[PDB]
């Protein structure tokens, strides 16, 4: 599995999460209640922004690609692909 520590606005949180595992889906399991709504990659509610390490959300189709090139990712259908820091409840930031 990969840490993912979550920067959220009430501080850091790291969690385990498979690499077969969504971002938001591994939080919800370890008791973080972040912004959600489609759960299908088609809204901003739950955007996240990548301050280090790497995830694929190929899955993804709100975001354009300036705003996943400046590393913001929609948590609900991001995997990790390595250890990573990401700063959650940033929809008022894209
Ligand atoms: S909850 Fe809509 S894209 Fe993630």
């Amino acid at each position: 599995a990969y840490k993912v520590t979550l920067k959220t606005p009430s501080g850091d949180k790291t969690i385990e999460c498979p690499a077969d595992t969504y971002i938001l889906d591994a939080a919800e399991e370890a008791g973080l209640d972040l912004p959600y709504s489609c759960r299908a990659g088609a809204c901003s509610s739950c955007a996240g922004k990548v301050a280090a390490g790497t995830v694929d959300q190929s899955d993804q189709s709100f975001l354009d690609d300036a705003q996943m090139g400046n590393g913001f990712v929609l948590t609900c259908v991001a995997y990790p692909t390595s250890d990573c820091t990401i700063q959650t409840h940033q929809e008022e930031a894209l």
